[PDB]
């Protein structure tokens, strides 16, 4: 009945989901003291669970401005700053946050990442560290899709993500064990939030017309996290399966809709990711559980029966580093949309390239654009004199560091040309003026890879040590270009260079790409769908399926 009870009510009900039961109690602080830093900031974090972030960024403003010692205000204010687009202030947040609590790993995880996603590479190397041994000693604040960006080992992931995963397990009991039908036929499951204009979506969608059309004995069911977008890929996903809209479903009801409908094989697409719902399949609301082409790692998790992959991306050699038992398809493990007819562009000029010189490119989002990466692209445009990276536009003053980097690097900043975001269709058709496709280490190119493939744009690619760092590779292999994997860098800047400065040879290899793209099976859905529905087939009967 007064007062730090009034605040502390509203801490608890409002990130317990009820909030304004919540709500009542904020304004009910500020009845007792009007205007206050610690309660303040409380409004402030109504407004944000309520969606209403533009609101909160003044509020959270308000309260920092009066305690700028205050590091759980600093945090919030960065959450609403960049909930509220507000890029380049939100890490400022973050990183005072960092001053005022050197050894909390959650919000020295939080600041790495969303300097990546600005390229801010100060003291990138001790965050990086730090963030690793936070791992290491298994209190792992460190969200594992983040965790992707570093230098770690298949190991140090692995560590990753098991801490996560084990935390979750802990906070949970399971559904009711089930087991996989006997007889009739199999109910095959895919949740997610990418069902619409997003990755998952844009690789599945041709796969998963492909498999109604030739595995019949497999029922498909789509779980969306994700509300219709109104795009073309959420209506073909629809009309190629049953596809369920449980968006703004609890992690309870989510599994118990996902076993009412009696699924058998329930494939996470999500995956460590925003969006996620992990907590969905802890609950094991189906008999197996795989975890396919979302996530580019292990779950770690006990309640993950399998992983999909393929001999190159996930060979033998790092079997051991994945929690769940290792399945491989027959080539390579990513499908794509094989339909898309790629436009052609506007001219050069008007998507801001000359007329000549050869376009190296890199599309990929901001946090795989570290040091070492951008680095040895502008190793190649140094020994290139023509020649021009493109690259996507990131957020904050992202594009204006990397031509400062360009320049700190001994390259006109000019050279760089940033791409704004685009609607896939009219993104893809960028390719074409595009010469060589850049592919980044630790962090591959993934989607990316696939787009600049199937527009005919190789893809050059340094395969490391872990899954993650290994999918260019895996496309690279599987079609038959075994020369687009270099050993190291040199080697990338060394086989970049012959090619960019040998326009004769460069032109052999797009035509190369091109025989490669309809000859192999790597862009043959009809061909992946069988050999999926068929591995699905078998992985059923191994768990007691009866078939028929
Ligand atoms: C950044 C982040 O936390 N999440 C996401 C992602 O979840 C989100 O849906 C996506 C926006 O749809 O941005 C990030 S891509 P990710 O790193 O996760 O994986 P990627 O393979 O990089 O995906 C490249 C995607 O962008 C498409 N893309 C890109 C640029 C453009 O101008 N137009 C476009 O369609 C491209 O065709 C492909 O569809």
């Amino acid at each position: 009945q007064d007062f730090v009870a009034w605040l502390m009510l509203a801490d608890a009900e409002l990130g317990m989901g009820d909030t304004t039961a919540g709500e009542m109690a904020v304004q009910r602080g500020l009845a007792l003291h009007p205007g206050h830093p610690e309660a303040v900031a409380r409004l402030g974090r109504v407004r944000w669970t309520q969606q209403r972030h533009a609101e909160a960024a003044v509020l959270l403003q308000q309260a920092s401005d009066a305690a700028p010692e205050h590091p759980g205000i600093a945090l919030w204010l960065g959450h609403a700053l960049e909930d509220a687009g507000q890029a380049e202030a939100a890490a400022a947040a973050y990183t005072r946050a960092h001053q005022l609590l050197p050894e909390e790993p959650y919000i020295t995880a939080q600041l790495l990442n969303w300097r990546r996603r600005l390229c801010d590479w100060r003291a990138l190397d001790v965050l990086s560290a730090q963030v690793r041994a936070a791992v290491a000693q298994g209190v792992g604040a460190v969200e594992p899709f983040a965790f992707l960006s570093e230098d770690a080992s298949a190991a140090e992931q692995l560590a990753c993500a098991r801490t996560r995963a084990q935390a979750i397990a802990a906070s949970v009991r399971p559904l009711a064990p089930t087991r996989v039908r006997s007889k009739g036929p199999l109910r095959v499951g895919f949740v997610s939030n990418g069902f619409g204009a997003h990755p998952t979506g844009l690789l599945t969608v041709a796969l998963f017309e492909a498999l109604q059309r030739r595995q019949p004995d497999l029922q498909m069911h789509l779980f969306a996290t994700s509300g219709d977008d109104g795009s073309t890929l959420r209506t073909r996903l629809a009309q190629a399966s049953t596809l369920h809209d449980v968006t703004a479903l609890g992690h309870l009801a989510t599994a118990k809709h996902i076993r009412h409908h009696g699924i058998d094989l329930l494939f996470d697409l999500r995956g460590w990711g925003g969006g996620g719902r992990p907590e969905v399949f802890a609950l094991r609301p189906a008999p197996v559980q795989v975890n396919w082409l979302a996530y580019p790692g292990t779950s770690g998790a006990p309640w993950m029966d399998y992983v999909l992959g393929d001999a190159f991306a996930l060979p033998p050699a790092l079997e051991p580093f994945y929690s769940e038992h290792v399945l491989r398809l027959q080539g390579a493990f990513q499908p794509s949309d094989t339909s898309r007819v790629v436009a052609e562009p506007p001219s050069r000029t008007q998507c801001g390239l000359p007329e000549q010189g050869v376009v190296l490119c890199c599309f990929n989002n901001s946090y795989k654009l570290n040091p070492q990466s951008m680095a040895r692209m502008l190793a190649v445009l140094r020994e290139v004199p023509d020649s021009v990276l493109w690259l996507l536009s990131g957020p904050g003053e992202a594009d204006a560091r990397l031509r400062a980097f360009a320049h700190a690097q001994g390259v006109d900043a000019q050279r760089l040309v940033f791409m704004p975001k685009l609607p896939h269709p009219q993104y893809l058709a960028r390719y074409r003026h595009a010469d060589l496709f850049l592919d980044t280490h630790p962090y591959n190119a993934h989607t990316t890879a696939s787009d600049a493939l199937w527009t005919g744009c190789p893809v050059l690619t340094t395969p490391g040590e872990t899954f993650a760092a290994r999918v260019a590779g895996s496309l690279n292999h599987h079609l038959g270009l075994d020369e687009m994997n270099v050993a190291d860098d040199a080697a990338f800047v060394a086989k970049a260079v012959a090619l960019a400065s040998d326009p004769a040879a460069l032109t052999a290899l797009h035509a190369r790409v091109d025989v490669l793209r309809r000859a192999s099976g790597v862009f043959h859905m009809d061909g992946f769908a069988d050999d999926f529905g068929a591995l699905l087939q078998a992985l059923a009967r191994r768990h007691g399926w009866l078939g028929i």
